[PDB]
């Protein structure tokens, strides 16, 4: 009846289904995919969000460098030695699931409590004579960074581009325009559309395919906002080039029974108004955070960012994260940056993470595809004439 | 073809019926409606909204008190003699409307710039084994007041409550939970429900039926919220008679067409969590606020609270402003207050008021009945079963 | 061995020896605050959780004392049953260990206080006006100010005369010497040099203060707050008055025993004279007043007061007061606490009402081995005393 | 008849024999100041709309000074054609009055400035560690701190010695006299005094300053900080220095001529000693900076200074400091501006650099009527002088 009843009843046959290892090696298949360690953490969330502030699921990290080893990422405050913990709060090192899948549990040091000069960054300010990815969108009150030029699958088949939702929509206003490089009451720019549909918090059951988590109240926090373009703008001012980067291929979707080493320890690369081209490396998936007020919220993609240099800065909201090549083929987009500090290694300080959402689900919750050549943005606008 | 260029139409033909008095008494039908005085403001809105804060309609104030006169009220940050005014900036005292329609131009100092105690406000605030009207409303951030037992037109009919939109929905967190007389976290409370429909902004020509301004971005600020009570909550808690006021009848629909003392100057009370039973009269409808972001929003009704005292407090929104009985009738509801001096007396200092949300308009916008007697309710609660 | 040990051998005895019950024996009634204070530190578990603090007196209800004894909880909103969970709800009435039942009240109550200015001829005399120096007059150290209790002897040693004031205005540990002026500090304005602060209490145990374990937590202490000054050799005692003024001569200290009957206190009229609101009166409303922070440790103060007709009993830089019983057969008054270094909500009609905190003298005076002086004989005598 | 008048009158003529223009006269190309000047004061309306302020200077293109006459217009967002709407979009070329054209170039500005402290010997010096006064020493009055930009004399009445500084750190009308000390006041600490201020200077009309109407505005007034301060009767002259410590022996001042080539001042090096930054090193940017207030009132600024190499040329504190031009030739530095009492953005690469104000010194010399002693002979004579 209930979607709470039905999560509720999942779990329950799931410790029905139950049985208890000497040290022995665990006889069960080691976890291979990122559903596997989203349910091995959703069965043992309970102990797992006690003394902690947040979950993650990826490889185990020793000595500040990511190993081979599926693990649960369990984020602490303080890390401290084992003799100064107490026998409950000690986490353990490897987790058994329901069906005999077992993996790795990591303790890493988190919480989750500028602008950078380039030519690039000037160009994605308002210097250059084209709009893509990369450009600084702004409504009336926040700036933000356009992510990809997109269409519409159904319906008008509409062109327009992709952003995070809070930068686009600020529900305390009638329409929620954008303009780049800066909307009429700050300074110039040239008006872009509205915002026509928007995503905020989607259920875990239908962002994922699973439950997640053992709370009634589970949201995934998938910021997203499409953009159609206004009948007066003028396309030829758009390019589906990311500057920085070059050409890329489509959106590459991120498969939960796809071997981990597809997407975690994965080079990652993002351009945006703020910060310009950052490297990373993706470090966890399915994020978890637990509120005051009971509600458990999930983030898709963490990145942190290469050589001890922030990935991401305030404004880079809505630029793309996108796979590196590895074999010349073309860069391909995996995640937009969402609406912040990690401790890897002893001899340095605490590096800063950011958070991206997964863009195969946004764009299908959305609704939307990815334009990646000229050719295709000018099909795309007759098929919308059309 | 699009809105704006429907309204430009409107205004382009009433310009071009036009011709243009010595003194002479106006030859035309003087105003003798809401309608008639929101059409002349419409046609000179530009220099009525040039040197001025706002416009509203209703009767003309001349020395504090309210006259018989159709006007369109004209707000200025501070009143001064003609002597010290440029002829620009003296408003003119008669306006002339497309048809002939004319009325008279009042002049009222203004600005858009506390918890009682007594027996009331603390039934109201969870001392009372009854929930109803007037009672405080909170989620996990706002509190408010309940406004009217409500039971949906269609669909499953369902039985909750109507309050203001921004007390109850906070588009920052998933689902929006209302307790009474707390949330969780602060206090407290019983679980009412949640936020199922809502109402922020309405265009003037949906709103009203015709163009009140010359702004193509023109939105009627139309707070509201529905919250169906939840399965395992307890009907028999739930009162539809109004403390203080006691029972009361259907809601009164302000028609644009009917005589202005059917509305303007009208005794009107409330009943809220932070001011108890205030009185109050109704001095102007459809105000027009300019911002700097050019959109021009409008807010229904104007109360000013009798005998110099406020008419409200923070954390009266949503309160049902309510017509006072003149023959013995039982008392009709007319608004909710929305989510402010006016200086009416040379003797004594700046009044205080608020603004409230047509209820007629917005109940048929949310396609909500008011429920006003107990045999009423338990029969909308069969009716929901059903 | 520790005192922990033995706090939790008194209430594990204690559950071992209870017997559980319907409608429950009268007579069994509790009849004084230890009987109320057993029960609570019995129930203390489920009484402190859904609440941010208990006390002992009399039930309120309709925001008028009753005559019924009570363990009164404090709760942030005091809602209708019908919006409480019934784990949150709390009992009516709560049977002690001996089968000594009490009831149990719910108030409204903050503890959003610290410690205004009132304009009279008292307050004047108070700040400096008066030639003479006595209870209510303005005891100053170079940064806070505060009110002088009682002009005191110590009862061993060498006898010193001094008074006796709040220990949090009189001690600032952060520096070695804590002198005291009237009216004011040299490094603000006039006023002659009273004394240093010789001896002090800030925390006593309950154990030692109340001599019962008032609660179960280990770390349990009172709030004692006092400070004794020796009046300095140079300083004149001519100055000295032993009169309260805005009540004249008072009597010995009234011990709190917490044996007697609850009508020897709670409920009681008392007055207080000091720097800020000069003489007000009040009504005890409770008696030990426990506190539980965020840090684990649990408090305890003494003496409850709410000001009468809805004005407040004092404001800040009123510490130090006595708060004195008022007479009720024409016996001289007599003092029963000092003020310690804060809303209620009581009837629905009005707003939420002051209150203050009060120290228990008599087992203040014992702790600082101190006695008050009452009258201008028993003062001389005493200077003379000390000198042999 | 008034001010306003003869200046409508003055562009009433203007637009008069305005005979409008494609391509046009090149010989008529500005190769003045005075007539870039001419040409904004005359087109004043269309450039300060959309724009923050204006300034007469060369043309900038990719970050880098080029030999092009030009008004600079200075905007928040310096944005791409294509998203500017076309009233927004600024001209590339204005064709004045008679004839004589320049152009329009933009650049990113804003005015986000009051005005750290950096360490050297030099700032050590000039804080109070040299046993000598001169330029660059810090001047304190009792609030305010400020740098000594010359050793002066009056040109008439007693020809007195003193030294000159901005008005606004010497002089601070809410009090009678405006006493200076070196290093400090005597209520911060030790120093000695120097003198009060005697003349001062702050605002002066266009037509006075310049010898133009330098803008359309009825209201238009030229920031003119200058302060005067005599030396004390008592004042010991033999700690006075006329050198500029970091620089050497300077010239006499160099006048700032608007009828002669640009060359003479747009793009000249510059360098300035001053308490809180010590020396640096700048270019000669702009003339004739027009800030346009929201109280209606046109104020212009002299000279515009940007620090070499990314490094500011000054920081709050060295208001007062000597712009003096670099040697060319061998030629003994001479000084053209004083420091007035601030970020464009150049290069896409880096970041926004600060820019500083200066004051036209040959001006405020006049109008204060003070001549700069260059050499201690010259000093002591003029000692001598004021004696007679
Ligand atoms: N609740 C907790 N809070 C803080 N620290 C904890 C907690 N539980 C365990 N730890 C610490 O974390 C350690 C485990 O760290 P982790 O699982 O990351 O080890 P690793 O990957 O083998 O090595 P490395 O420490 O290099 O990452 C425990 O030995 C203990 O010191
Ligand atoms: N733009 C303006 N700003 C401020 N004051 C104005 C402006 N235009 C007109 N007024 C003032 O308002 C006056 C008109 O006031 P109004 O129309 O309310 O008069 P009334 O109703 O006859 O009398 P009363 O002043 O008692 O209300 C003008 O005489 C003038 O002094
Ligand atoms: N944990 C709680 N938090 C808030 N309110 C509570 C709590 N437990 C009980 N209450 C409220 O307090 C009421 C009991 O109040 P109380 O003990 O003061 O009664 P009383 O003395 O008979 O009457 P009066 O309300 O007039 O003082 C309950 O009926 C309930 O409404
Ligand atoms: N009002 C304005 N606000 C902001 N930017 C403007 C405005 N008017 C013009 N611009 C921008 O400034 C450009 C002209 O810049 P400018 O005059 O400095 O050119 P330049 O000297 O040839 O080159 P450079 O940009 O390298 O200095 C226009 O092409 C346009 O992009």
């Amino acid at each position: 009846h209930s979607a709470a009843e039905g999560r509720a009843n999942y779990f329950g046959n799931l410790q029905k289904g139950l049985l208890p290892h000497p040290g022995r090696l665990p006889k069960g298949q080691q976890a291979n995919s990122l559903l596997d360690l989203m349910t091995i953490r959703a069965f043992h969330s309970k102990i797992l969000r006690r003394f902690s502030l947040g979950t993650a699921v990826g490889f185990r990290i020793r000595k500040g460098d990511l190993t081979d080893i599926p693990a649960i990422l369990v984020f602490v405050a303080r890390k401290v030695h084992k003799k100064w913990l107490n026998p409950a709060q000690c986490l353990p090192a490897i987790l058994e699931g329901p069906g005999g899948v077992w993996c790795d549990v990591d303790v890493v040091e988190f919480s989750y409590y500028e602008q950078m000069f380039s030519e690039l960054v000037d160009k994605l300010s308002g210097s250059d004579e084209s709009i893509g990815s990369g450009s600084q969108v702004a409504s009336h009150e926040t700036f933000g960074t356009l992510g990809a030029i997109v269409k519409r699958r159904t319906g008008n088949k509409q062109v327009g581009f992709l952003t995070n939702h809070h930068v686009a929509v600020d529900l305390d206003y009638p329409n929620q325009k954008m303009f780049h490089p800066l909307p009429p009451n700050l300074g110039p720019g040239v008006y872009l559309g509205a915002v026509e549909r928007a995503t905020s918090f989607i259920t875990d059951d239908v962002w994922y395919g699973i439950y997640a988590g053992t709370n009634p109240e589970t949201f995934v926090r998938a910021d997203g906002a499409f953009i159609p373009f206004a009948d007066d703008f003028d396309i030829s001012t758009v390019t589906t080039v990311v500057r920085g980067v070059g050409d890329i291929g489509d959106v590459k979707v991120i498969d939960l029974q796809s071997p981990l080493n597809s997407l975690i320890g994965r080079q990652v690369s993002k351009v945006g108004r703020s910060s310009g081209h950052t490297t990373g490396t993706v470090m966890a998936y399915a994020l978890e955070y637990n509120d005051e007020k009971g509600i458990s919220f999930f983030t898709d993609i963490l990145v942190v960012g290469e050589n001890r240099q922030t990935f991401d800065l305030e404004g880079d909201s809505g630029s793309l994260i996108i796979l590196t090549s590895q074999d010349g083929e073309k860069p391909r987009p995996i995640g937009i940056i969402w609406g912040g500090r990690l401790k890897l290694t002893s001899d340095h300080g605490p590096e800063n993470w950011t958070s991206g959402v997964d863009l195969g689900r946004l764009l299908d919750r959305l609704e939307l595809d990815i334009i990646i050549t000229n050719e295709s943005l000018q099909d795309a606008v007759q098929q919308q004439r059309f």
